[PDB]
């Protein structure tokens, strides 16, 4: 009989567990579909950040950078046989199961090394109130191979992506499959526009057989829906300067496979295709699905687990974190609604995850990280709001060969007082810079004490504290007033 | 007659210029010895940063920063016939010059459009409390080519590089001369222990002849003298990982010439080596020197110019600024200086520069970004300290091959109530990282809202917002409590 069992040893699932075993002390039973990465659940002990998610497509990104390097480092005098130069996809993703898979062994150890903690390899399904059973697959009439008493669980069973339902979406993969391809397609057209989308298009892009073309494929207007709208229209100009496709207001209405492999995909748009790879990245959806929460009595609200500030459900010894309850889908995230569970519910104060202000990052070539409101949404929170923003080629990039490379800094502030309200920046090194402008922001930043700290010369996050007056305004509506 | 003669169009200069003649309407003579960088004088129009300072430092760090990229690209997947990889310092430098010039074209045009603002080549001396003569040359004996009579004076003549009087001191060079080399050095000694001296070993290092050898060499214990103690320990490992010679504790006594255009330099210290290239970079001085201070009975405090909060002298109608104050002596500050002079001198508030809590950044390989007190400081001024420390070969770096970069990331906290005394950090991306930290710590943040800060992942950056537990402490000593 256990404290705590938490159904998926997620980033948030792993977090809780150790936090309440190590910390307070208890007995925890964490429940795993795998435990190396890789299919056929691909995600496995270390959840799908580890696995399927940040860990592997930064590696991923960071070597599809290195086209970038290879191609600007000409102009500072850098030479050699570029008819020579040619990227080794395998080697990429060989380095990447490696890295991935020691994350997976160290976890390992970590069961294998404390008290309280201990992992059931299986998948978990809620019986009742407290009693979960570790069945042999997802299939509730699947082998039950045990059954864990307990006087709470934690669901923490994350999000999977979500496929549309189309004619042939057989023939489509997802991010999951993209992480263990044999070879980088030479046709291919990820769907969907944002984030997962259009970050493996920059690592697709790469790694490409040089006659290989890219296609992005969005039904919007424009890529990544929800940014501010100066990092989306920079981003999708940097992003065909590069020589990506990027078709907005097409969708995929059937993907046939025809003869040779190839895959002919008619848009519901009319227009008619031909790839080697679709990747279907219009979604992701919590993984609610088959945890048997009715046995329980568990409410969604949509798609996942309604959970309240403390994110418990109805059902009182039951709670639910990061992504199957559908709040912010981000790991960080994920292990600050975990930590303060715990610290909850085994601790003394309680403690709930705020929500507002987290800073995050899309790793496109160039890179964006953002915090805070968009313009677009302060308009209507604020009546009068201040839009600073600033756009410049970098001197290393006209002297680079990259001048279409632009960093644009946008600081969007209540002008009745002055609280930046949020920060967005597009460029090399956004993400990094983008940490400590969360910080102030938590801390309430005017935009006084940002133009009055004295910049690092010369950087590009300088540009921040050299922003002091107003380019345009919302006065309800826009005015450069 | 003018309002105001700025002798010095440097940073601090032309800022206080600008805005004096735009702002406040005023009238504005500013004085430069000549108008595009380079020999003989090597600043000019923009002064020590745009010529010989930031502006192609970071071209060149940059530029050398490329063979790290073609290095662990490798590991990515990336491959090309690495036997034909050269780097052309010819062409770096080349378009260094580019780059440079046009910073000075712009200036002029700067002159060449605004009222008030006017440029006079030539020597600024003083005459008087408010006559400044331009003589034509250095020696006040020179033919004086015009008078400026006006009703202030604005002394930023900057500073110049510092040399030891050695036996054969005209054999070595300079931060200066560096910037004009016709070719890389094969073996070279920067004389000196810190930020130029180490950032011109990255800079030479990458542009040698293979067979080339750079030897950084201190008279002092170790390296970067002011920084923090683990900043300055592994950058020195890390330096010598990437195969630069750092000899501590070893001073030239004498550089004499040898024969084929070698210079053997004997150390006090008994060594003798033999080096193609010395370069000195033992400090800066402020150019008080051919000012003729004591014409208007101006006074040195020491080396340069001694002035107040609001940056002016004894006599009652000059002020002064940047270097020659020999205050802080980065460009951002001086043109703090600058920006709060006319606002208080021509404008209604006063204004002081705040001197404290300046964030900077030494751009070695890799480099350093820090803000705040150093441990052994702060230990004097706060009673209980808590110091912060992580450090870790990112997972990048052990799929790339330098395993030796480690990241630093250290903060140290005045305990007792737990407001962030300073941060330090090495590592790439240490730059753009610092400049949030900077806004933070003149927002006084604590350790607290800075741990409570949701991260994002995966950066290095949010390695700060994941520091709680202190790792020792100094309770007027050093004592893990
Ligand atoms: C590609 C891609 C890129 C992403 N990139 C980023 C990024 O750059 N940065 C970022 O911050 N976030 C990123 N994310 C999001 C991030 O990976 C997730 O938000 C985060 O890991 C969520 O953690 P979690 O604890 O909810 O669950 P997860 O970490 O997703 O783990 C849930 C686990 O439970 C197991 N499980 C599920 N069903 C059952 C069951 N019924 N029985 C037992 N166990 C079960 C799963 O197999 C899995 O291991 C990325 C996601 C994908 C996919
Ligand atoms: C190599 C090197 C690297 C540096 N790197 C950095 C860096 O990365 N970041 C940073 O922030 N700072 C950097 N600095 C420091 C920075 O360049 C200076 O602090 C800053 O430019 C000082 O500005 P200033 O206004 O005092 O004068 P300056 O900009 O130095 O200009 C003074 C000017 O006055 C002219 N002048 C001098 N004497 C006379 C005279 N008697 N008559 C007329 N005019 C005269 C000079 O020729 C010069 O143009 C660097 C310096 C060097 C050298």
């Amino acid at each position: 009989i256990f404290d705590l069992v938490v159904i998926g040893a997620g980033s948030g699932g792993l977090e809780a567990a150790w936090n309440a075993a190590t910390l307070y002390k208890k007995r925890v039973a964490v429940i795993d579909v795998q435990m190396v990465h890789g299919p056929p659940f691909f995600s496995a002990l270390g959840g799908t950040c580890v696995n399927v998610g940040c860990v592997p497509k930064k590696l991923m990104v960071t070597g599809a950078q290195y086209m970038e390097h290879l191609r600007e480092s000409a102009g500072f005098g850098w030479e050699f046989d570029r008819t020579t130069l040619r990227a080794e996809w395998k080697k990429l993703i060989a380095v990447k199961d490696e890295a991935v898979l020691n994350i997976n062994k160290s976890y390992e150890e970590m069961f294998r090394d404390t008290e309280g903690l201990e992992f059931f390899l299986g998948w978990g399904s809620l019986e009742s109130k407290n009693v979960v059973n570790v069945r042999e697959s997802a299939d509730p009439a699947s082998a039950v191979k045990e059954r864990l008493e307990t006087e709470n669980i934690l669901l923490a069973s994350g999000s999977w992506p979500h496929m549309p339902n189309i004619p042939g979406i057989e023939h489509c993969i997802s991010s999951n499959e993209a992480f263990y391809l044999p070879e980088p397609p030479r046709r291919v057209l990820t769907v969907g526009g944002g984030f997962i989308s259009v970050e493996f298009a920059g690592i697709f892009n790469a790694y490409k057989p040089k006659d290989g073309q890219v296609t992005l494929c969005y039904r919007g207007e424009m890529i990544l829906r929800g940014f501010d709208h100066t990092l989306r229209e920079e981003l999708t100009k940097q992003l065909t300067a590069n020589g990506i496709q990027i078709l907005t207001k097409e969708n995929p209405a059937k993907v046939e496979l025809n003869a040779d492999g190839s895959k002919s995909v008619t848009f519901e748009s009319g227009k008619k295709m031909d790839f080697d790879l679709v990747m279907m990245a219009i979604g992701r959806s919590p993984r609610t699905k088959d945890l048997q929460l009715q046995n329980a009595g568990v409410m969604i609200k949509n798609g996942g687990v309604q959970v309240d500030e403390y994110s418990r459900t109805n059902v009182s010894n039951i709670y639910a974190i990061g992504d199957v309850t559908n709040r912010v889908m981000l790991t960080p995230v994920a292990i600050n609604e975990a930590a303060a569970l715990v610290d909850t519910v085994f601790g003394t104060n309680p403690r709930k995850t705020d929500h507002t202000r987290v800073a995050s990052a899309v790793f496109s070539i160039p890179p964006i990280g953002t915090c805070g409101l968009i313009e677009e949404v302060a308009s209507k929170r604020y009546e009068v709001v201040a839009v600073y923003l600033s756009s410049f080629t970098p001197l290393m990039h006209n002297i680079s060969g990259s001048k279409y490379k632009t960093f644009v800094a946008k600081i969007i502030t209540n002008h009745s007082d002055g609280t930046v309200l949020g920060v967005h920046l597009l460029g090399d090194n956004a993400p990094e810079i983008i940490q400590g402008v969360g910080i102030c922001l938590k801390l309430n930043a005017k935009i006084s004490d940002f133009y009055n700290t004295i910049g690092v010369h010369p950087t590009s996050a300088e540009e921040l504290c050299s922003m002091r007056t107003p380019s345009y305004y919302y006065v309800k509506g826009e005015k450069m007033e």
